[PDB]
């Protein structure tokens, strides 16, 4: 304990704590609900409680913000970037100081959105104030004397940012040292100087050998791809289409195939091999291996699909991957449980491309005793939409799901498909899992992705992992809602549970979105309204402004909440009986419930028991 680390090229002493180990307790081993094999762990490095810092250090964090650094900002720090040097260049040319004219004419034009934002890296000191002539190299004797002849503030910016005095910067602000006690440098690419002339910035960093997500990203690239590579980085949108891996090369191999299994040329079958630019002499990992493709939309490939799986492993065939490409990207009913539960008992990589138009997630796995798992579930499309969910018990014992190769941004034109995994955030449960009228089943998976396997960043979506990941789970993200659009029985959320086995040490779950099985122009729920949950519903509240949301498979069954049995309701029948229209926006049309005719007909809003439609 108490050892020295290099921060910022310089040695400094440091509270290095261990990284949290993942608790997993019988109850997830012998319920079959752990991940199977070498439990993941996702902060595979140390954190820093504090670092004991000294000038020589915080002098270093100033040089490097100036400079870029020596590493990945070498090009876009405050003093060498792409912008200043296109001033600092011009500027010793010798012509005369009219010139910021032709500068003026590189800050509009098709440089407009460089300079604007790179501006106002200096604009937070740069505005008119007395403090700044204090940081010009020697021009005391030209600003002011020139102040009233800029013909505008544009030209007078670039003459002021051409001529910063470099070393009068080397000082670190308030904010900025709190985040270097902690261990953080300021990151070049966003630092920008405040107006008692000193630095800080947007975004800071930690050095890289303590760095969360580029050491867990290095280390998941390295083992769980089956297909690994030594980079922290996500693949290209292009070398996920293409099938193709960062250190592989891929060769189309179908024709030698196409002469043994009789697809012709057309038929949205190819097979390819994948073999390493450096092989790897250690045992228990590929240096070579196939990947076949089934363009399913084809539909040559969907007619030639059960078959040709099996086929491939009755040639005597041991093949690693496969590549379901455009499910139901041509009609949306698009069955897969036969064809998709074609597989071997071990499986290496699935790339499970489905269609947005589709969004039809078949994908019960139905248990292929082990994945290696680069099981990858891609979309040609909005990655986002509400309408993506998933079979939590599906994946059960699949080692990893791809969740590195998300590509999705605001750059992308209109006209071209994109390609990236799915951001899931609703879970679909269906009609075989809620099996004998017992939520036995529904338990182990709802379970599975809200504490047994909830340190992996897929079972998480829109918020990923939070600050400890493997030892205060109550923190990270969770998939925020439930699909019962396909299991007929659920009416309600009775007998799911929602906090594990310690309830301080972890925050009891909650849920955003609910679909419900329905059909007819109303809903009818009976008596369970007793003991359904309530307090799992609120839309991760703190005193939250938005509402949850609870929807309906048919989208139109205004008439009422049909209700019936004996039991008169209590005060918490109450509270879940308004949930079913404060919630429920196809259904706030006044509030009406039709109890049947039978019983007490006890409450005052309430009618009378006949429902035909008109």
């Amino acid at each position: 304990r108490k050892q020295t680390i290099t921060i910022a090229g310089i040695e400094v002493e440091a509270e290095i704590e261990g990284p949290p180990g993942f608790v997993t307790h019988q109850r997830d081993k012998d319920r079959k609900i752990s991940n199977p094999t070498k439990p993941y762990q996702n902060h595979t490095v140390n954190k820093i409680l504090s670092v004991k810092v000294t000038d020589k250090l915080k002098e270093q964090v100033a040089k490097d913000a100036l400079s870029g650094g020596n590493g990945y900002d070498e090009g876009v720090g405050l003093f060498n970037n792409s912008i200043f040097n296109v001033f600092k260049e011009e500027f010793n040319s010798g012509k005369e100081l009219n010139d910021i004219l032709s500068s003026l004419e590189s800050v509009a034009r098709q440089n407009s959105g460089a300079f604007q934002n790179t501006l106002e890296r200096y604009k937070k000191m740069l505005d008119s104030n007395n403090v700044i002539n204090f940081l010009k190299s020697e021009a005391q004797k030209e600003y002011p004397k020139l102040k009233s002849k800029f013909q505008t503030k544009n030209q007078e910016y670039i003459w002021l940012i051409a001529n910063l005095d470099q070393s009068k910067f080397t000082k670190i602000a308030s904010t900025s040292e709190k985040y270097l006690e902690k261990g953080l440098t300021i990151s070049p690419r966003s630092a920008f100087i405040n107006e008692a002339g000193e630095i800080d910035s947007n975004g800071w960093g930690p050095p890289d050998e303590y760095n969360t997500v580029t050491s867990r990203l290095r280390r998941d690239n390295s083992e769980y791809r089956v297909f690994d590579y030594d980079e922290y980085y996500s693949r290209s949108s292009d070398r996920i289409a293409n099938g193709t891996y960062p250190g592989w090369v891929k060769e189309d191999v179908s024709e030698p195939y196409s002469k043994k299994y009789n697809f012709k040329a057309s038929d949205g079958i190819r097979f390819s091999k994948l073999e390493r630019i450096n092989p790897n002499p250690a045992k228990g990992k590929l240096n070579s291996g196939l990947v076949l493709d089934l363009d399913v939309s084809n539909d040559e490939a969907y007619r030639r699909s059960k078959e040709l799986i099996e086929k491939l492993q009755k040639d005597g065939e041991q093949i690693t991957s496969y590549r379901i490409k455009n499910m139901g990207e041509k009609n949306s009913d698009q069955a897969f449980k036969d064809i998709l539960g074609a597989l071997p008992k071990d499986i290496q990589q699935l790339e499970l491309f489905f269609s947005d138009k589709a969004t039809n997630t078949a994908s019960l796995i139905a248990l292929e005793n082990k994945n290696i798992k680069e099981l990858s579930l891609y979309t040609s499309g909005n990655s986002l939409k509400k309408a993506w969910s998933y079979n939590p018990l599906a994946l059960r014992n699949t080692t990893w799901i791809n969740t590195i190769d998300y590509n999705v941004s605001a750059e992308y034109s209109s006209h071209d498909k994109i390609t990236t995994r799915i951001t899931f955030n609703t879970l679909a449960f269906d009609q075989e899992d809620f099996s004998n009228g017992s939520y036995e089943r529904i338990n182990d998976g709802l379970r599975m992705v809200y504490y047994a396997r909830n340190n992996e960043p897929f079972f998480q979506g829109g918020h990923g992992p939070g600050l400890e990941p493997d030892k205060k789970l109550g923190q990270n993200s969770y998939p925020t809602g439930l699909d019962f659009s396909r299991v007929t029985g659920i009416k309600s959320l009775k007998g799911l549970r929602f906090d594990d086995d310690l309830d301080t040490s972890n925050e009891p779950r909650k849920i955003t979105e609910l679909t419900l099985y329905n059909n007819e122009s109303y809903f009818e729920i009976s008596s369970d309204e007793l003991n359904e949950a309530n307090l799992q519903h609120l839309s991760t509240g703190e005193g939250n402004p938005e509402k949850p949301k609870i929807h309906f498979s048919n989208g139109n069954n205004t008439t009422s909440i049909r209700i019936s049995g004996k039991t008169l309701l209590s005060d918490e029948g109450r509270r879940n009986l308004d949930k079913y229209f404060e919630y429920n926006e196809s259904l706030r049309n006044s509030g009406k419930q039709i109890q049947i005719p039978n019983g007490s007909d006890e409450l005052k809003k309430q009618l009378e028991g006949w429902g035909y439609k008109v």
